[PDB]
C-alpha cells in the first residue's frame, strides 16, 4: 500500500541532485525517488510516478529512456543529468531559462511569473490558459536568444510538459485538463505535493490514450507554427 | 579469466529471438546474452561484450541506452526489437535489406555478396575495403530505394559497425583495421565465434579512442555525401 504520510516533503540539501523536471524532483522531495536523487532507474521512475501521481508506464517508460541517455551509466541518471540540452532539455521552459542565455536548471520565479499571471478571472489553468502561456514564452525565446531551437519535436514535449501539470496536479478528474492555480504554483515553486493544500494523487490514470487530446488542443490553441530548422534530433549522449 | 568452453556456440531455434546484429547475435549464441535473447540490459551486453570480445563500456553503454529505445519494456529489450527502423537500424547494411524493399532483420548471403568480394587477392577485409564495401552499398540503396535514408548519423553508425567487423573478429591488434576473411565470413554467415578457425578474444581493449580513427579513416576513403534533408533525428521508441 502507498502512505503518504509517510512520504514527507524534505527540502533537498546542497548536495542532493534535483534537475529541471519539477515531477521528478517532487517525487525526490517526498522520497517516491531517493531524496539524494542519485541512482535513479526506469523501473524506479515508473513505480515513483505510479505512486505519487498515478501516472502510468506507458509515458514513464518513453520518456524515461530518453531521459537515460543523459548520463554516462549504464542503466541510471541523477536528476541533475536531465539538464542536458537537446536530449529532452527544450528552450522556452515555463519554469527554468533558456541554457544560452541563462539557468536551464532551477525553478526562476521571474521567467514563472507568465504560467502565475495566465487565465485572470479563474482560479485554475486550464487548456487554453497553458496554450497561451506556450505561445507567449515562445516569443520571449525567439525575442531574447540568439541560439533559440524550436521544432515539432520541441513543441510536441512542452505540450506534454502543460498537459502534466494540468493533470497532475488536477482536484477532479484529469481528464478536464483543468488544475487549481494555488495546486500548480505550489508543484513549480516548492517542488512539494499540495498536501495541506488539499491535493489528491488522481484516482484516475494518467496515460498517453487521455494525455494525448490535451496535447494536441494546447498545441493547436498555442498557434505555433515552424521558425527554422525543424529537424527533431535529439542529443544522444552527453560529452558528445 | 573467461572460459569458451563453458560457452558453445549453438544454433538459435525457432523461439529464440535474434535481431540484425550480428555482433549481438553472436554473442547470444555463445550464451554471453541469454540463448533466447529476451529480457537484455544494457548492463548484461556491457558484460557480454567484454568478456566475449573485449568491448569496452563507452561504446556498449551509449549504443546500448540507444538500443533500449526500441522496446516497449522499462530497461530491456529483446535482440530482434533492434530491428526499429530508424533507431540504430538504417539503410545499405552490410547484410541485411532496406526494410522499404525486403527483409531489414535477417543475413541476407545477395546483400552479403558485394563485403564477400572486397578486397580481392587479399586474405583480410581492412580499412580500405570496408570504405568500397559501404560506398557500393550505399550507391544500391540510393538506385533502388526511393525511402533511402542517408544522414551524418546513418553514415557514422555504418562507419562503426565495419569498424566492429574490422577489430573484433581480427587475428592480431585491433589497433591495425584489418581482420582475416575467415573470420568475418563466419561471424556474419553464422553468427558465430570463429574459436574452430583459430579466433581467440582481443587482448587489447577495444573502445572509442582504439575505433574513433578507423571510422573516420573508413567515412574519408568511402567518398560519402548526404541525400535529402540529412536531418540525424532518431525514432524515439516503436509504433509512432
Ligand atoms: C510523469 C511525471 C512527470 C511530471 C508530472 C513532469 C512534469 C514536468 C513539467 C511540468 C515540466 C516543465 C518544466 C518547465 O517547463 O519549466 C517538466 C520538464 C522536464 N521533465 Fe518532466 N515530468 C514528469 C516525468 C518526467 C520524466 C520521466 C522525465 C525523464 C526524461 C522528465 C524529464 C523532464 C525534463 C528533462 C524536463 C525539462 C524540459 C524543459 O523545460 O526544458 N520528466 N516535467
Ligand atoms: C558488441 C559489439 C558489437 C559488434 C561487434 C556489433 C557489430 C555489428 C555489425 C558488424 C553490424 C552491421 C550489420 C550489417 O550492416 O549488416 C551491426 C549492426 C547493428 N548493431 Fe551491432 N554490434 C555490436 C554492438 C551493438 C549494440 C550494443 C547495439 C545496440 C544495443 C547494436 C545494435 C545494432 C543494430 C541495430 C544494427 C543494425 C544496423 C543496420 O545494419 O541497419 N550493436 N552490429
Ligand atoms: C545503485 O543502486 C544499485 C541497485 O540498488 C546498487 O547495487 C548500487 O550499489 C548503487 N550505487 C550507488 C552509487 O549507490
Ligand atoms: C479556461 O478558463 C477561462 C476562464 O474561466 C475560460 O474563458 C476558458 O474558456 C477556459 N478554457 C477551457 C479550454 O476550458
Ligand atoms: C548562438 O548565436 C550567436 C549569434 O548568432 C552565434 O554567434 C553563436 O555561434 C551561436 N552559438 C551556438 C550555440 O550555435
Ligand atoms: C521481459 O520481456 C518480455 C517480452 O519478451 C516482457 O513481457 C517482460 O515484461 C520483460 N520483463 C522485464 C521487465 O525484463
Ligand atoms: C516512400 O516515399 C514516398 C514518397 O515520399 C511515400 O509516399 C511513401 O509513403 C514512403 N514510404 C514507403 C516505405 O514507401
Ligand atoms: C587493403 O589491402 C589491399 C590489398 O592487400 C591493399 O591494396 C590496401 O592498401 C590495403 N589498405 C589498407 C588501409 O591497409
Ligand atoms: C517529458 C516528455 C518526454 C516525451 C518524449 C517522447 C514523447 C513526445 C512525442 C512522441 C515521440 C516523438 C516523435 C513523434
Ligand atoms: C551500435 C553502434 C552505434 C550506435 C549508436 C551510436 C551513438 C551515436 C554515435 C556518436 C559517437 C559514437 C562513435 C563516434
Ligand atoms: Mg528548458
Ligand atoms: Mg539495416
Amino acid at each position: 500500500a502507498v502512505d503518504f504520510s509517510a512520504h514527507p516533503w524534505k527540502a533537498p540539501g546542497p548536495n542532493d541532485s534535483r534537475g529541471p523536471c519539477p515531477g521528478l524532483n517532487t517525487l525526490a522531495n517526498h522520497g517516491f525517488l531517493p531524496r539524494n536523487g542519485r541512482n535513479i532507474s526506469v523501473p524506479m521512475i515508473v513505480k515513483a510516478g505510479f505512486e505519487g501521481y498515478n501516472v502510468q508506464s506507458d509515458i514513464l517508460i518513453l520518456a524515461g529512456k530518453v531521459g537515460m541517455l543523459t548520463s554516462r551509466e549504464a542503466d541510471t541518471i541523477s536528476l541533475e543529468d536531465l539538464k542536458l540540452h537537446g536530449t529532452i532539455e527544450h528552450d522556452a521552459s515555463l519554469s527554468r531559462e533558456d541554457v544560452a542565455i541563462g539557468d536551464n536548471l532551477h525553478f526562476n520565479e521571474a521567467i514563472f511569473t507568465t504560467l502565475a499571471n495566465s487565465n485572470p478571472g479563474a482560479d485554475v489553468y486550464n487548456i487554453s490558459s497553458a496554450a497561451q502561456v506556450q505561445h507567449d514564452r515562445l516569443a520571449d525565446s525567439v525575442a531574447r536568444n540568439p541560439n533559440v531551437t524550436n521544432t515539432d519535436l520541441t513543441a510536441t514535449i512542452r505540450s506534454s510538459e502543460s498537459a502534466f501539470y494540468l493533470t497532475v496536479m488536477s482536484a477532479g478528474d484529469p481528464l478536464r485538463g483543468e488544475a487549481p492555480k494555488k495546486f500548480v504554483n505550489v508543484f513549480f515553486q516548492e517542488e512539494r505535493m499540495p498536501i495541506k493544500e488539499g491535493w489528491k494523487r488522481s484516482t484516475t490514470p494518467i496515460n498517453l490514450p487521455l494525455l494525448g487530446p490535451i496535447i494536441d488542443r494546447i498545441t493547436e490553441l498555442s498557434d505555433w507554427k515552424p521558425t527554422g530548422d525543424n529537424c527533431g534530433a535529439i542529443v544522444l549522449g552527453p560529452g558528445l
